[PDB]
């Protein structure tokens, strides 16, 4: 008996975490993700869908919170493992979406390792 295991978070000098965006076969749903230093959500969890109705789960990620705002046209989020799929309407084009949600993904990963404080 005794637990010591023990993991440290990272005290880097790299100030950018370059953020992969991958394309789908769907129409308004887009793939974001981290390759790099950080993900997202730790590996053995689900895919959390956070609906723009379904404010319990926005406040839980404040990720979430600055996308719904920068971004007005995103339905809903699916909070994958390693990646995160963007679902938004079809008169808002990804011009304005993605740059603003790889900057706030960066952010994010330099705040905390995991995106949500966990449900």
């Amino acid at each position: 008996m005794g637990h010591h295991h023990h993991h440290h978070s990272h005290m880097n000098s790299q100030r950018l975490i370059h953020i992969k965006t991958l394309t789908t076969p769907n129409e308004n749903a887009l793939k974001f993700l981290s390759t790099d230093g950080e993900m997202l959500q730790t590996r053995g969890s689900k895919s959390i869908v956070i609906k723009n109705t379904d404010e319990n789960l926005i406040n839980h990620s404040k990720l979430a919170q600055q996308i719904f705002l920068q971004c007005p046209g995103v339905e809903s989020l699916m909070i994958g493992d390693d990646f995160l799929t963007i679902n938004k309407d079809r008169m808002v084009h990804w011009n304005s979406i993605k740059p603003e949600i790889i900057d706030l993904l960066t952010k994010q990963l330099a705040y905390g390792e995991d995106v949500i404080s966990k449900e």
